[PDB]
């Protein structure tokens, strides 16, 4: 049984935790929960830390006063089809192994499940770590408990014995690196310096080997990533995010300073040998738009090249961990901005940028957004009960599941049916113009080699690259995003029927250099 | 928000607490969750209360940190029919009338439903206060959550101005008295002596006005009935099980002295 | 009303008969219930048959006291989706024409349905006999115990004066021959001589005129195929298969000697003047896995042509009727211990093998089989009833209809969703494989015609044709086989990126040649 510890002590010299926690809606709860600083608190001085604490960031830490979240967060939805991947004829991109050849994608990319297991598959999909990783078994993808508990009791590692990234298997590749981890777990919240930066006190960086930092990581999602644990109160951990919102000044509704204003972020920093060392943002409202943004935005995670003179940006840069905070019309300036591109298309040639799932950016200056509408009133709502203690519903999944509080609270003038209706009306018609998108692209494609071996100019060659690059980034925005359009139905439009124009544009360019050629 | 007191000061006078507290799962609970001690504390010795603290008796007292039990609890059965008649051909006791006759159940006797509504329940009843108390209208009798955060809250009293036990309608009878209640909630737990004795620290007792009494509580079957605030510890509270079990030494299964 | 004949005439004459009837479980089941043999009884002498008695191949006739088993075997599957072909976007294999052109089976090649169907849609198929059968309107297509009383009550022949193959459509194929018949019906198992070889007591063989040998057929799936009629017990009788385990020696599981031993096989051959005829194998164990090897196997069932001279080889060559016997790893030597090939790819000039729904040898070595599972376990459960004589249910079908007996019996932790889920899992990630595979396939042949009209050489056109051949065999067995990887989802990930490696390896040898050619 816990045994609670005099928090006086601490606060004498934790002064930031003392003004956090004595006044919010956790000043009851005792450090014992979640420190144990006896050996601590025995050999600390009031800038030497002593021996360290041990900090629980399991989620079982919150689960004894808050099962009710807890048990909806970590709820499987089985209708959510595991391991499916998107390059197939029945699912998001049909035609992706084509538009992204030359990426590591082509290796897998499969649909999203529920939460409880972001940490095991990023693990075991085929691009991250060779195929070293697997479940222990094939029974084990169903355990969403399990993978909660630690990604270490539901997997095993090929060679325990060596720590490099290699393959495996022949089809898989070794995509993964210490940034992408700040997306699935902040069990490293502690030992990983603001942005991964290099730090005396941080025990990973970006530089660091990912095989051996993955070891050290168990849990998915962690409770306190929207909520500080010391005052309870709505926070960001993400460094990408605060980087965006408060390092760049660009708040948190670029389009929006009043809502920016009024629904704004806080950063709070802790030191170690008085450096500053890690940060977090405290929200001045709970808003799941800037909550969920610490991961649902298109991002750097990975290394890349430059626009300028194309050479390597390797993960010791700043640009391996990136938030652009930019719409689809506004992402193109963002990464010359930063001289940045991912990859070299393996049939064209052309400097492409790899888009992920934008829902936040996106979702600005949509109708629900300017509405006031924010991701967990569709995504997380309020449970209704006849007779019961309301709290908020943790399975974040899709509004289908449960259309009663997420669209007909609001959307009086509908049934269930209707609203189904309104939905699948904007996703048929986004995912059609992203087939006509995808048709274009790899018609595109396919004339590059046909120009090639017709003896046309490297300066045609070179224009239609440019013409792909925005072809690509009009298209593959909507494949990343996972609403199909839901989200801001006209800017897919847009967006999609821009990626369509540039495609004709290049096979026009491409058709008429090959034809004068032949003649 | 609450703000956390020095419980080890409560300690020095409170040694039965702190040998509970201190020992079990909730030791790391602060006193200020289900007590407020500010003047007791300022004005108490070893040997005086001084200033009555104050004790929450509301479930919601233990909601915060348990709401899946808390949840589960207060759930309503529609399924359990409300309000229905023993004595009649279709439920449990066709010819109670003629069988019962001579004794108040025969005014009503209607088979139970959901926990949440027992102290509600019985305040309404037709057998057992005359009448006096109703729901505020018919739709009420739907409002378990209602009828937990208290009885007044989805209950009047026909006649405020008096306190005496007397029929409001001619077919009621006025059964009720103060044992009762200790069925139906805990909230006079501070309140009565051990039986409902007579005794100097007991605000109520066997002989009180039991329409006062009503008048003083609100809660259904309180959490702490089985579990022990302060150890978290499984146990009982009921004064009339404790006389059976161990003052009258029949044990907690008189037949089986091993169990 | 039957009347019983007096057996003790019968057995003077077929001791081997007596031998079997009088110990097995049908001593009391008169010979009267499947044969009229008294004018054979009346001029048969010990070594001559004198008249031929009528022997009754009809399911009815187990029907009478086995009603349970045969009703279940009946049932037809309405969810089994009909006549639906695989060469589609939204089935198996998306780009099964361009894959397979130059075989048969781009004619058509339809996903399976329910058992009672199996001689009437081998009939209609369009790659079989060349539209010369249909069903005798649209509406006979749902009537499976039509089919089971017999194909020619439900079926048309469009022209019943002549017995060749040929189109009546234009594009249909006639691919069908005897050997085809083995795996459809055994009406013709007193007929056949073992193997289908020439013999004088055999009216049929795989030389025969398939569309005269198909009118005398019309039961599928006889009762027969896995019982014995005599004994009882439990057998096979397909040619190919008892070939394989006895007269070659490989055993019943050749990758388990001890197995082999404990659950074999006993070949019993019958004469016909004292020449050897026909056979079965009796097995030591009622074992689904052997019994449904007679035909979810990979086989020669066609005419086909030497790896080594490219020559014929003809329906008369006994390879013309082979069982292979061996997993996908081993099938490619096993084509070589042959000398045998399929077809030629129509664009690549490939020589390439066809494969055959290889369930039998795709689950050798799986988790399930390791573990004492056999197919009937999944497919052919026995009936849980609340209060009831226990039977096994006969209706061979997906475990999706009957979880509780087929699953979760075994797998006690699951309930039935998360059982789904497990199998979904499975099943997407290796269709995502076999669509990857499908894609690098295509791009290695279309950059065939590009190669040959550069100039390529023939000796580099020759070296791609033979990873062609590997590409081919590690990407079709997964579109043949039917659990879709379930049955060894380990085997078909590590065949499906041995695909996807000789793919490639031929994409970027043609690509180099072609590259050099423009240069
Ligand atoms: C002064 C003598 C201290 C006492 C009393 C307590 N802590 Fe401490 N702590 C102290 C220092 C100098 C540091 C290094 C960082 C800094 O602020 O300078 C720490 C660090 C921690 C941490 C972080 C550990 C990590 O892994 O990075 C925790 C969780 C922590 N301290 C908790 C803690 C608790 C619960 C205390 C009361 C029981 C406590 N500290 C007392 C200095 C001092
Ligand atoms: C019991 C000892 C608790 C532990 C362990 C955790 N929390 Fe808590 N939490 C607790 C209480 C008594 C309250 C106040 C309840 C009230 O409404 O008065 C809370 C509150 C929260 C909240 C709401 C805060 C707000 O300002 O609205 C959140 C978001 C919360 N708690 C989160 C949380 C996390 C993430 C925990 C694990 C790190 C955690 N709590 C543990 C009691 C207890
Ligand atoms: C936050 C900015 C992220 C970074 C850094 C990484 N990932 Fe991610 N990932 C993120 C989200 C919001 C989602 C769900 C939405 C979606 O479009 O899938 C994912 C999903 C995955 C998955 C599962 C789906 C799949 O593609 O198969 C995997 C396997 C995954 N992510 C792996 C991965 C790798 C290898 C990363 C570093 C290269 C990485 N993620 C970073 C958010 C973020
Ligand atoms: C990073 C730590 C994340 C945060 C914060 C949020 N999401 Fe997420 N989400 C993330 C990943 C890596 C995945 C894929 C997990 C996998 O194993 O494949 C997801 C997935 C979703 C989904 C799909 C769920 C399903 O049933 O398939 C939804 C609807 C979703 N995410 C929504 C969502 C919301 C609304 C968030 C703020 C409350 C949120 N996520 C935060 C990564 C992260
Ligand atoms: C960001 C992606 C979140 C994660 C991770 C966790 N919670 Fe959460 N929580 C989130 C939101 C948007 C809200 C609603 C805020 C509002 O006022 O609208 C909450 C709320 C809570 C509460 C408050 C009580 C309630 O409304 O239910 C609690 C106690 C709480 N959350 C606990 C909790 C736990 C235990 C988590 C890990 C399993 C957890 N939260 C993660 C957003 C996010
Ligand atoms: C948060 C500030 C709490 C308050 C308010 C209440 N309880 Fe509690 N309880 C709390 C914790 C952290 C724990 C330990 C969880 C663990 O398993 O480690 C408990 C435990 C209990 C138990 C279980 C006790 C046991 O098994 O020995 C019970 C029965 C219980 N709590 C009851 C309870 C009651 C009735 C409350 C209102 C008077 C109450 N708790 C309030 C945290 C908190
Ligand atoms: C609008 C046209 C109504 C219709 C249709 C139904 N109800 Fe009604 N009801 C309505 C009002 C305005 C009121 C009084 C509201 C108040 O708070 O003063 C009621 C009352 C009831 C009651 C209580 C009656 C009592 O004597 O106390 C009940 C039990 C009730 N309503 C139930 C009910 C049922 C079951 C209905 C469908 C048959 C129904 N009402 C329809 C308004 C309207
Ligand atoms: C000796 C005079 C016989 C008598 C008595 C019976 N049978 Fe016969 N049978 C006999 C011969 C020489 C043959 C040819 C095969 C052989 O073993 O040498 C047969 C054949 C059959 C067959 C197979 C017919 C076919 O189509 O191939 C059957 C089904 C059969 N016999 C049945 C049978 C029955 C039921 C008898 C008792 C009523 C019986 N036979 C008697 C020789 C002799
Ligand atoms: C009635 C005259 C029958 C005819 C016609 C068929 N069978 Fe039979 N069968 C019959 C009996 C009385 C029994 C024994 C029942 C018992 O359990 O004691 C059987 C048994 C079988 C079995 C089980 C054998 C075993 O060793 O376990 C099978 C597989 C079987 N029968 C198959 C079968 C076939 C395929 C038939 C048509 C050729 C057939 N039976 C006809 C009675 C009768
Ligand atoms: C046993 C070794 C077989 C041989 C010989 C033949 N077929 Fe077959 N066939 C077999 C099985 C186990 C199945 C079901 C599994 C599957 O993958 O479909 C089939 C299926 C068919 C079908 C229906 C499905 C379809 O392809 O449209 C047809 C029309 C069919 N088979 C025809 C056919 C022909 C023409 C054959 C000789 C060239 C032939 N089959 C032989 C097993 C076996
Ligand atoms: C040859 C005589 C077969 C034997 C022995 C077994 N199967 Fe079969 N199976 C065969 C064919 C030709 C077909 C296709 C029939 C058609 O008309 O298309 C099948 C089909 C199946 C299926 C699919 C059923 C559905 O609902 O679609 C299954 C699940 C199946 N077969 C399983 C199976 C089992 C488990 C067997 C041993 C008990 C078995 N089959 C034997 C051909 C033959
Ligand atoms: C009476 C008004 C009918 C309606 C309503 C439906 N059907 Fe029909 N159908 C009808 C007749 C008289 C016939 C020909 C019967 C014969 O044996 O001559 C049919 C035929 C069909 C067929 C076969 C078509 C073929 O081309 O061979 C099919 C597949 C069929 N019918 C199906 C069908 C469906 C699905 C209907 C509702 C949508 C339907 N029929 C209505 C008479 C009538
Ligand atoms: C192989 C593909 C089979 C076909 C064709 C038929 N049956 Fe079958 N039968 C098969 C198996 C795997 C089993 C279970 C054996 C075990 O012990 O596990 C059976 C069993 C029977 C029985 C025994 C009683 C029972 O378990 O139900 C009978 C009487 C039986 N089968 C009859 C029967 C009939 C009438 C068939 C034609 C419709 C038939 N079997 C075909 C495998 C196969
Ligand atoms: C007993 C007769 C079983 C039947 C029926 C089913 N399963 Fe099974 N399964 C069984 C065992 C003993 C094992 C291995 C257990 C272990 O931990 O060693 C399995 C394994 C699986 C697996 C994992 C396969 C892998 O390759 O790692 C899966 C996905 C699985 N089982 C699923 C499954 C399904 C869906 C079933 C009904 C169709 C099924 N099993 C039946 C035992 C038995
Ligand atoms: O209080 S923290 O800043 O040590
Ligand atoms: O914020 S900047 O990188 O445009
Ligand atoms: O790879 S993650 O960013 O989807
Ligand atoms: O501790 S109590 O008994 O005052
Ligand atoms: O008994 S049989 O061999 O004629
Ligand atoms: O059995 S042989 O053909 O390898
Ligand atoms: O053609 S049969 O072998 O599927
Ligand atoms: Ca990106
Ligand atoms: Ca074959």
């Amino acid at each position: 049984n816990l045994k609670p510890v005099d928090a006086m002590q601490c606060f004498d010299c934790h002064t930031q935790i003392e003004d956090m926690h004595t006044v919010g809606k956790h000043a009851t709860v005792n450090c014992v929960h979640c420190h144990d600083a006896t050996e601590h608190v025995e050999t600390a001085s009031s800038r030497r830390m002593g021996e360290r604490p041990v900090t629980r960031m399991d989620l079982e830490a919150c689960a004894t006063c808050h099962t009710a979240q807890f048990n909806s967060f970590v709820e499987v939805r089985h209708e959510s089809h595991p391991r499916l991947e998107k390059a197939t004829p029945t699912s998001r991109s049909p035609m992706f192994d084509k538009l992204i050849a030359g990426h590591g994608f082509a290796f897998e990319h499969a649909e999203p499940r529920s939460h409880a297991f972001m940490l095991v598959d990023h693990f075991v999909v085929d691009r991250a770590y060779g195929g070293r990783f697997q479940f222990k078994n094939w029974q084990k993808v169903t355990d969403g408990m399990g993978a909660v508990r630690g990604a270490w009791t539901v997997l095993t590692d090929a060679d325990p014995e060596s720590s490099d990234q290699r393959r495996f298997l022949s089809q898989t590749a070794t995509a993964a690196n210490p940034v992408c981890l700040n997306c699935k777990t902040q069990d490293h919240i502690l030992d990983w310096a603001y942005m991964g930066d290099e730090h005396e006190a941080a025990k990973w960086s970006r530089t660091s080997e990912v095989v051996e930092f993955a070891r050290d990581l168990n849990h998915p999602l962690n409770c306190f990533m929207c909520h500080d644990p010391h005052s309870a109160g709505p926070r960001v951990v993400r460094d990408g995010l605060i980087n965006a919102v408060v390092d760049r000044g660009l708040g948190t509704y670029p389009h929006d300073p009043v809502k920016s204003e009024q629904q704004g972020m806080t950063k709070v920093t802790f030191q170690r040998g008085r450096e500053d060392f890690r940060a977090i943002g405290l929200l001045d409202t709970a808003d799941s738009n800037v909550m969920c943004a610490q991961c649902h935005v298109e991002y750097n995670c990975n290394p890349g090249y430059q626009l300028s003179d194309g050479s390597r940006v390797g993960m010791d840069d700043r640009r391996a961990n990136h938030f652009f905070w930019a719409n689809v019309f506004d992402y193109k300036e963002a990464a010359q901005e930063i001289d940045f591109f991912d990859f070299r298309h393996a049939t064209t040639g052309a400097a492409l940028p790899k888009l992920q799932h934008p829902e936040a950016e996106t979702f600005w200056g949509s109708v629900h957004e300017r509405n006031g509408v924010a991701c967990a009133d569709c995504h997380m709502p309020k449970v209704q009960l006849e007779n019961g203690k309301v709290y908020t519903s943790h399975s974040q999944r899709t509004p289908r599941d449960m259309m009663g509080q997420a669209c007909l609270n609001c959307h009086a003038e509908w049934t269930e049916d209707q609203a189904l209706y309104a939905i699948d009306y904007i996703k048929n018609y986004t995912h059609g113009k992203i087939v006509k998108s995808e048709y274009w692209l790899a018609k595109m494609i396919d004339l590059f080699p046909v120009a090639k071996r017709a003896g046309v100019s490297e300066d045609v060659l070179n224009q239609a690259r440019e013409l792909h690059y925005d072809a690509h980034l009009y298209w593959e925005w909507w494949t990343a995003e996972n609403s199909v359009g839901f989200h801001n139905p006209d800017q897919a439009r847009e967006s999609l029927m821009t990626s369509i124009s540039k495609s004709k544009e290049a096979v026009s360019l491409l058709n008429d250099a090959i034809d004068a050629q032949v003649a």
